[PDB]
């Protein structure tokens, strides 16, 4: 055994090691009970970041962990290669996104194999490969004909300089972030899911994730946003009729989800699209200017509660069913046309939009809902005034005196006798456009006969493979412009027809990919029904907080899809679900002939002040954040590898911060995880030069001394905290701790004796196993040196009860005849 700890040595004959007795390459075997930990796999930009070791170090931790438990583990990576990225590249570098896509597979690839990684490199998947997209393409038309996929007219940004559409969140005050010309509004065809027909499943059946945080939960309820409201028709006036036809001219139609502040409302607001904005603004250029801005914003629904809440009278007038009250009719900019009936009451007593929209202005505020004795004033909100639990209704008639549930009948009772409302469910879901206008992306299979119409490709031609010999130039979505792909033959009537050239949202793909890693092979369906029903469902799935709402509904929603057809048969993908923390940096700058700032690298810089590594200026240290391009301050964990070794990349990560908490790069703490390897292999090879290996002490303690029960103590109790850190609690910041404690109370106990070195084995032979899910490499090497069964038939080490037990002392006391410290406690 060598003296002296060297990671390039150990490293990869461990993996060799691993490979050769392909622990990682797992079936579907009846005999060891399955785990299935996965982290969300990525795309394929280029090279890993820091973000991504941390995240699938935590997947392997849990998964080494599980399989020394004697769990027969399915860890599995691919890569979401389909995206703008490839295409943006393409545009810059003049390649294909396929070459270009390829190339950065096979570079991680090996990155991913050099962090020693325990994964079935075996059950790898490449989304943009036909082998995998054929699987989406057809369950798109499966769907299709069920109608759950629809094609409908929608409204997009059409960028004219750029030539491409984009979404709301690359829209600058109405311009394209990138060209910066004004984007036009334009109604194209797209095709959609109709996931609103899932929305009550996909909210009721987060209850059963009792694993899930409450946060994830909590997120995916108020984006389905799921409401028990009242539809509530408000008779036009006579003198508000002006042209309006059909059912406009006779009531205008809202929903609310407080009925039972109906008495309260002071007047009503109206979408910029709807008819009485229309028929008010014919001759009011004030209202067609609010209604023309309305229309050309691109508020993205991140932002959508942030924007400034405006608005203009209309001169209308509405009659409330309930009390007769006549309501100004305004044009509101937070009123969407699509949502509802386009058209919302206004209590501003008890909503505090409508609070301030009122106090703005100066609309009137009649309170309907008393809290107890608290008083209410008209000019600042509380928080009281939105109380639904313990409020009674007052200034109502006769409904004073109820509560919120028995006014909500009440008022339901009131408007279905006289036939001027009902109760109505709501929700905020929208349904979900998987048209997109770009090239690097799966083909929809669709043709498009003047005939037959829009019609699937039938399951034998499928799928509709993509061209990769394609570089895209900007001037517009390449196959829009490709006749040799879009020129078809129709599958119906043979006769001239086109393909759909648009793509399908690349959410699509990773959407159901953790089910084609069950069968990645298998070319009879999504997924075969053997491994299905063995694997059933993910037990652990590890990713970042950015997908909480969006990949995660879409992929419990493909789920159900996928169950309702018959190729699955669980609810629910994700089990227990593990969102890590972002990896933040110090970041470097110095400043402008612009008057701006030259952002640095850190790797570029040396500290002492900080200075640049290769010449011998100053810049500026500057505030910590989250690793990126912008401010440049990415840290290469490619480096830190070449560096340190992969086990002290992975150490660092685990130790720096909880999971969850955010990882702040220091130059130290990686020094303090290298300097912690070191000890470790010096602590075994001082150890071993002193006698080398014994048998590790097993059994009966009585006869032990004190020192040395004191140290089996502290490491079956460090066993103890460390399983329940990995299994549990999921902390292994503090699991890394418990066994640098269990090696310091090591150091300072007396280890010669024959009985000693039996401890000391049976110390080294546990510590070397509790560490081996974090950096498996070093602790594979030297239970090796230790031992020489196999390290994962050895398994994780168990907890000896006898170990925790205290010796008592059970002394008789008298006074008169009838531990002095405890007589005093007597
Ligand atoms: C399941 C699907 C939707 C996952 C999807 N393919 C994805 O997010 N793919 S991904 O590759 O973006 O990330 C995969 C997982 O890794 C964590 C960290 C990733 N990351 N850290 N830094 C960086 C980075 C910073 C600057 C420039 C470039 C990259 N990217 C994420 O939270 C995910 O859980
Ligand atoms: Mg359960
Ligand atoms: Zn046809």
């Amino acid at each position: 055994m060598q003296e002296h700890y060297q990671p390039a040595a150990i490293e990869p004959a461990a993996q060799k090691k691993w490979d050769d007795a392909r622990i990682s390459n797992v079936s579907e075997d009846a005999s060891k009970p399955k785990y299935y930990c996965l982290s969300m796999f990525p795309y394929p930009s280029g090279k890993l970041h820091m973000g991504h070791v941390r995240n699938y170090t935590i997947g392997d931790v849990l998964s080494r962990f599980k399989l020394l438990n004697g769990f027969n583990v399915m860890q599995p990576m691919g890569w979401d290669a389909f995206g703008m990225p490839a295409e943006n590249a393409a545009m810059k570098n003049n390649v294909a996104p396929a070459a270009w896509t390829y190339d950065n597979i096979e570079y991680m690839k090996t990155q991913l194999k050099s962090l020693g990684f325990a994964v079935d490199w075996e059950r790898e998947v490449a989304t943009c490969k036909p082998e995998y997209y054929r699987w989406e393409q057809w369950l798109f038309t499966k769907l299709f004909e069920k109608g759950i996929v629809y094609r409908k007219n929608g409204t997009v940004n059409w960028d004219p300089v750029d030539q491409t559409v984009l979404a709301n969140e690359q829209v600058i005050d109405g311009r394209g972030w990138r060209s910066g010309a004004l984007i036009e509004k334009r109604e194209i065809p797209m095709y959609y899911f109709k996931i609103t027909d899932y929305a009550e499943e996909l909210l009721n059946d987060l209850d059963k994730l009792e694993h899930w945080p409450e946060q994830v939960k909590t997120m995916q309820r108020n984006w389905i946003g799921k409401s028990r409201g009242m539809t509530v028709r408000f008779a036009v006036s006579d003198d508000s009729k002006q042209g309006l036809e059909g059912d406009y001219a006779k009531f205008l139609q809202v929903y609310t989800t407080r009925p039972d502040t109906l008495m309260g409302a002071t007047y009503v607001a109206v979408a910029a699209e709807h008819p009485l904005a229309t028929a008010a603004a014919a001759d009011k250029p004030e209202l067609q200017a609010f209604i023309a801005e309305c229309k050309a914003g691109s508020v993205a629904e991140a932002d959508m509660a942030t924007m400034e809440k405006k608005g203009v009278p209309t001169g209308r007038y509405v009659v409330n069913p309930l009390n007769g009250d006549k309501l100004e009719v305004w044009i509101a900019n937070y009123v969407l046309w699509g949502y509802g009936d386009g058209a919302v009451m206004a209590v501003p007593a008890h909503d505090e939009r409508d609070f301030e929209f009122a106090a703005k202005y100066n609309l009137p505020k009649k309170q309907v809902i008393a809290v107890g004795d608290n008083a209410f004033d008209a000019n600042r909100w509380q928080e009281w005034y939105g109380d639904k639990e313990n409020g009674v209704l007052v200034n109502s008639g006769d409904l004073d005196g109820l509560d919120f549930q028995t006014a909500f009948d009440a008022v339901a009772a009131k408007l279905q006798s006289q036939g001027a409302g009902e109760p109505k469910t709501q929700y905020r879901l929208r349904d979900w456009g998987i048209s997109r206008q770009r090239y690097w992306g799966c083909p929809i299979p669709i043709v498009h006969c003047e005939k037959c119409g829009n019609v699937p490709v039938p399951a034998d031609q499928l799928p509709v493979v993509l061209p990769e010999n394609v570089v895209p130039d900007g001037m517009g979505s390449p196959l829009a412009k490709m006749p040799e792909f879009y020129e078809t033959s129709c599958p119906c009537c043979g006769g001239a027809a086109k393909r759909e050239t648009d793509t399908m949202d690349t959410f699509i793909e990773s959407s159901w990919y953790f089910f084609r890693y069950m069968s990645p092979k298998f070319s009879d369906g999504m997924v075969s029904a053997e491994s299905a029903k063995y694997w059933g469902a993910v037990d652990q799935y590890i990713g970042g907080i950015e997908h909480a709402i969006l990949h995660l509904l879409y992929a419990r929603f493909f789920t159900k899809l996928m169950r309702d057809e018959g190729l699955v048969n669980v609810d629910e993908p994700f089990e227990r679900l593990l969102t890590q923390g972002m990896v933040v940096c110090e970041t470097y700058y110095r400043e402008n002939d612009k008057g701006g700032k030259d952002w640095i690298n850190p790797a570029d810089v040396e500290l002492t002040s900080a200075v640049l590594k290769a010449d011998g200026l100053p810049v500026v240290i500057s505030g910590t954040e989250k690793m990126s391009k912008s401010k440049n301050n990415g840290v290469d964990p490619q480096e830190l590898i070449n560096a340190y070794g992969a086990d002290t990349a992975r150490l660092f990560m685990m130790f720096a911060a909880p999971p969850e908490q955010s990882l702040e790069w220091s130059d130290s703490g990686v020094e303090g995880a290298h300097r912690f390897l070191r000890r470790l292999w010096r602590t075994v090879y001082e150890y071993l030069k002193q006698g080398g290996a014994v048998k590790a002490f097993a059994g009966n303690q009585d006869g032990l001394s004190k020192e040395l029960k004191d140290l089996r103590h502290k490491l079956h109790s460090t066993t103890a905290k460390v399983s329940d850190d990995y299994g549990r609690r999921q902390q292994f910041n503090t699991a890394i701790a418990a066994v640098m404690e269990l090696l310091n109370q090591y150091d300072k106990t007396d280890t010669g004796s024959e009985q000693g070195r039996a401890v000391a084995q049976e110390v080294l032979e546990a510590a070397v196993r509790l560490l081996w899910p974090i950096v498996p490499h070093i602790c594979e090497t030297l239970w090796s040196e230790l031992n020489g069964a196999k390290l994962w038939e050895a398994g994780w080490p168990t907890v000896d009860e006898a170990a925790l037990v205290k010796s008592e002392i059970e002394v008789m006391v008298q006074v008169n005849g009838k531990l002095e410290a405890a007589a005093l406690a007597n």
